[PDB]
């Protein structure tokens, strides 16, 4: 075992099986390196650059990169990879914010159940981070007409795992389907660093400002739409070791990367609702027979791109549940047609159970509240006829539903002029029981559910309308006894 | 022995353990080279520049590195690292209106800087007048630590020029200025260079750029500031990674990293920086959330139960505020208005000697020595064997104060936040009242933000 | 021997004794090459530049380096080190300049001195690049009549030991308090050459014309009017050092002089000689304090004075070009930390000289020569000559002293005066029977009276007076005696220049 025909200083038969680096020198996998700390790390023999980045595979494994570079991105198939996008703070005033997965969520369709086997939901207007949607939160009914009767606030932010230098964005100004014109940052609102994770300016300090609209785009603006700004391209730089030791970010382009490690990768977002992640991980083509990027799972790339813990079978990010049953996966037309397509040939019905390709596209988004019964518990109140003595739940117990129950969500704890969906697991296995969900909102919608002798999913739609106003209500009525878990609340996309 | 893992002229063996520097060669460490006056130095075997600065451990160990370097930089685990902000000395505005600022750039890292560019944003209330950055007019040539630009003795540069001359677009901000407002200066990024010797021996600040190594730096190190109220001190301080088995980057405890960043001599125990006693209980420490957070969970698992003993972690923010005045009751007094009821026969201090005080404690504190509108707290720390009594506080402030605490068996620390306002106001009258007989000690009244 | 840690062609052993060079070759020292002229060099064994410039010690000390360096920067422990500023001689909307007023304006006078402490205190000690202007055009007019309600002449100057290519000033123009605007130098006004003790432009030749048009405010102006203090602040200079290359060619192109101002600030003492009419500044290494590694060599205040002025030891006193240059024939001003450190270091101290005090790292150390001096023993610079003088004496300080029994009076013309200053009046005195009484009398805009006793051995006295106006009353100065008394050390050194 000494040969590298990649010339990476890894041998071919510990990259092809498994090894890490212990003293800066690679070695073979023993499995009892496991409870020590050390990672299983697993690339291609005939590449170098099994990710596409300007980091070889020893580099990223042994850590000799830049100590900035998160460290997700030092297994060799998790790319490092900076994702920079603009948002807006203030426009001139009223303060807004900004969403990074409205437009990805905005065209998905919610239905009533789901097919078998798939789980998750189909978008049509898949996007990524750097796409991102205003919205005003000082609103009170009041138009923008009034007053003038007839500059812009600014704030870089990086979702990727590298830092990038001397950052100079280009934004167009949309008008609710309309440019004005592309604007290139020229001198002053150049960020000299930005590392993973952090604006710029830094938390703390005031908004970037950076040096006309017409009626007929303020009326548009004034009645459901706000307006909206994405980068159509960033540059660059990245840091390299020189022969005497120092690092360089000078004529180190990102963009001379971006292409390849685009066209090599699969595209995963993972959206906590609080902060948003973006990663690209490395996969095969299917016809050459000559690619060694190994192969793994969904579940696998979720674990090396975010650095979830396996605690026992479902894998937790930061103690926040991240389980494919725990989740709302999002999927585009393509992803979705293969996971379907290779589910029927596994007897585990799994989405996690299924091997990663490139350029899938995969969103998760994490609820706002999540009941399990088992150990986590986040909903604002507590749930009312609440029954735990049962073992048959979908991991470790259920809810023993025999009559109704309800829940109490007030109206200050969830963000207003919002789009819902209430979703969760439900199992019959007398199978002859009606359950009657309702849901208090703006509007008031009845629907009936009828559940199987398995474990099925169903989602509700809701929407809240004015930060003043009543409470949401969701009630669960059972003809007889009916199983339920893991019940979870998901945030979609804005409404006018 | 002679194994050099990482290339860096220091062999493993001695990086795991202590080393010193003798005639620029890197040897064993012997408890017997402290009273010579040398130093022990501890770094990762694995990397050459533990702390992440542009100088390996070895050059900063040895001094082979820029002379207006700090000595405390010298340490493998402090890194060389410069702090540059700008501070505004006067405001002018005149005639539409034309803007000129009097400002000076202010360093409080270890390391020069040279070619200093400093960007800052015009802020009057949250909407930006516009962000500035200096052209070749006002570009400072050196910046060394602990100096301004221009240095003292000169007159602050004038800021007018956006290449220009600024000039604000509506009048309506121009006019809420008037109305109770202010204009503020903070400092969003700032460029500059490093000196390196190349192979001819010459020094070299022309493709070295600072800003090559912010973010690494700020990533594998933990922030440390001491405030003595009138110069202030910013560290950073390398710590290991929590999950990383490869990681051997030493680790030391708070105390340890104060000592080294600050370079402040401890004779036995207590730890002073230039006479001024830094130690636990001497000043007033200031932690974030996630600080806070990390130092309660370490300390219930800890028998001495003490914020210095607690290991350094990466990700940690440390502030340290010095007192203006503090009185250990024996050897440091500096308090402008004796205290009343006061009796020095005792032997139950925290250190050496403590006070007597039957009965209650009220101070009458001239505003004379006193910054007007300016936060303050008077802090202590007192004794009750019995824990038969309850302490209560009468304070007089802009709003009255009127709180219960209850002393343990053992030294208790008191301190009670308040605001006092108006310069031409009320005398500020604090009265604190104990059942019993107590023992106080380590009294002291620190500055606060306003 | 051989071994040689730092690479500088100069052996360890050679380094921490003395050496000195014979034919471009590092021999050991001998006290027989004192009488052929030769050197004794010491330097740090374990640094290749011991005072932090861009010369190295052998570069230094064989004169391997650029031939437009002071011979007083041959020596490894003194800096190669240029002191560049800007001076102004025209005024538009005929005057002098004076380099060494921000150090004497915040010094004051006491008639008695501690033992052992013969020197005075500044308060704000600055460096001979702040420079402060004093007009003479006016006669007691104001600037107001002719115009009420942009071009001004400069010439830069070199008080250091290198000379600085390509020199670019950044000049901070400062009225009082209130900075217009900061200037710098562009296309024209970078001057291509400036060699120590030299200006540019050249001597002979009219000042450049400064730099658009910058608004004047008019209370800045009556300002002015009442007090003349018009002030000329350069921030920093850019420039050049000249090196050897591989071909053997002078090249000043990436060798900037900011690489090494911080580092040579920082391992220094900076030192001043004021001789009345030049200006000179110094900078001379020193060790760090609490470092075991640092091996710069030690040397006292006097030996750091002659290494750094290449002031002649005749016998025991040093002398500088001719004029005396002693402790005790100069006015010596420090700042509050070297102060306190003299004054730390004289107690431990049999001799109790400040020039006996080791140099230590941060020292700020100003000599201004006295315009009138005479010690009765071979240098006599008086205009006049003092009245009843008995030289016949060997009770002197050095040599011999004034035997003083009666009444003393000097005349002293106003032309060999400068107007508008203030001025002191120092000496030593001694009673060796401890009981007689000494009165003096200053005749000068003010009629002051003091009473002095001596003391059994020698103390220094010092008095103040100030001149006004070009034509007005000589300056008479009387010394009265009750019995006998020695004097010694007679001095008049000028201090800064009153406000109008
Ligand atoms: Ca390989
Ligand atoms: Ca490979
Ligand atoms: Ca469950
Ligand atoms: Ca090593
Ligand atoms: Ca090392
Ligand atoms: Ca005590
Ligand atoms: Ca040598
Ligand atoms: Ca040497
Ligand atoms: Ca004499």
């Amino acid at each position: 075992e000494d040969l590298d025909t990649d010339n990476d200083n890894i041998p071919d038969a510990y990259e092809k099986n498994g090894y890490t680096i212990k003293d800066s020198i690679a070695v073979k996998w023993n499995d009892s390196f496991a409870e020590q700390g050390y990672k299983k790390y697993v690339s291609s023999y005939l590449e170098s650059n099994t990710a596409g980045d300007p980091y070889t595979d020893y580099q990223k494994a042994s850590g000799s990169i830049d100590k900035a570079i998160k460290l997700e991105a030092r297994d060799p198939l998790v790319a490092a990879y900076p994702v920079v996008g603009v948002g807006m703070e203030n426009l001139i005033s009223r303060a807004t914010t900004n969403s990074k997965t409205d437009a990805n969520t905005v065209g998905v369709s919610i239905s009533a159940g789901y097919q078998n086997g798939f789980t998750g939901n189909i978008t049509t207007s898949y996007s990524h981070t750097t796409d991102n949607s205003t919205a005003v939160q000082d609103s009170n009914g009041e138009s923008w007409n009034t007053g003038l009767s007839i500059n812009a606030n600014v704030r870089y932010y990086n979702t990727g795992t590298a830092p990038m230098y001397k950052v100079t964005p280009t934004t167009n100004l949309v008008l609710d389907g309309e440019t004005l014109a592309t604007i290139k940052a020229q001198d002053n609102q150049i960020g000299n660093n930005l590392s993973p994770n952090e604006t710029y300016p830094k938390k703390g300090l005031s908004p970037l400002a950076l040096n006309p609209i017409n009626y007929d785009q303020l009326k548009k603006l004034d009645s459901g739409k706000q307006i909206k700004l994405e980068t159509t391209q960033v540059s660059g730089n990245y840091g390299t070791k020189n022969s005497q030791g120092q690092i360089i970010t000078e004529g180190n382009s990102w963009s001379n990367y971006i292409s390849q490690i685009d066209s090599v990768s699969a595209s995963i977002i993972l959206d906590t609702g609080s902060q948003t992640f973006e990663r690209r991980v490395a996969a095969k083509e299917q016809g050459n027979p000559e690619d060694k990027t190994p192969e793994i799972t969904i579940g696998e790339a979720i674990k090396k791109a975010f650095s979830a813990t396996k605690n026992g079978e479902l894998l937790y990010f930061n103690g926040i549940p991240i389980d494919e049953s725990c989740v709302e996966l999002i999927f585009d037309d393509n992803t979705s047609e293969i996971i379907k397509e290779q589910l029927k040939y596994l007897d585990d019905k799994k989405i996690y159970n299924v091997k990663l390709e490139r350029g899938m596209n995969i969103l998760i988004k994490v609820p706002s509240y999540f009941t399990n019964f088992d150990e986590y518990n986040n909903f604002p109140a507590s749930w009312s006829n609440i029954d735990t003595k049962n073992q048959d739940g979908l991991q470790s117990v259920a809810n023993k539903l025999s009559g109704e129950t309800k829940i109490i969500i007030p109206m200050s704890k969830l963000k207003p002029y919002k789009r819902y969906v209430f979703s969760g697991y439900s199992k019959d296995p007398s199978t002859s029981n009606s359950i009657t969900v309702n849901i208090k909102s703006k509007e008031q919608k009845t629907d009936y559910l009828v559940p199987e002798k398995d474990y099925t999913k169903f989602s509700y739609e809701f929407e809240t309308t004015g930060k003043d106003s009543s409470d949401i209500e969701i009630t669960l009525t059972s003809s007889g006894v009916i199983f339920l878990d893991n019940l979870s609340i998901t945030e979609l996309n804005s409404t006018p």
